[PDB]
């Protein structure tokens, strides 16, 4: 009877053994799939690290231009201030 | 001649006061875009950051499962290796 145990748990070693490959063979081609979105999205957000980058040396710059544009627009005026009170200073004589 | 000059230099200011405010206005304008454009790049990014997060929670596990499958293979292997020599002693009697 010792055969004939040994016979029937070979069997079903053999099915679990089929069981056990092909949960290995799924687990291999989910990775390969996780690894291949990996890759995507981390590509992706070096894009993306760049893209804002550029949009902050471009705000930079627009808050730098408004800066000197201030500046030269106050010169402007001080100067029609000025020019308008030696204009009124020669029409009262 | 005193105040035609005077009146001349303040039209002629006028001009680039006009000048400077709608170069100030397009500052502006262009600067809120790119506040904008800021504010969805970033929420991008963190999406996928945790888009990334996700996966690479999902590779990890992949990597444990296959570690454990692999042991468990292995027992099943050396479990039916172990039941055929005893099989094979007891046919040879």
């Amino acid at each position: 009877d010792d055969s004939e145990q040994l016979q029937m748990e070979l069997k079903e070693l053999a099915l679990e053994e089929e069981r056990l490959i092909q949960e290995l063979e799924d687990v291999e081609k989910n990775r390969k799939i996780v690894a291949e979105n990996l890759e995507k999205v981390q590509a992706e957000a070096e894009r993306l690290d760049q893209e804002e980058a550029q949009y902050q040396r471009e705000y930079s710059e627009f808050k730098r231009q408004q800066l000197e544009l201030d500046d030269e627009l106050k010169s402007v005026e001080n100067q029609m201030r000025y020019a308008q009170t030696q204009l009124d200073k020669l029409k009262l004589e």
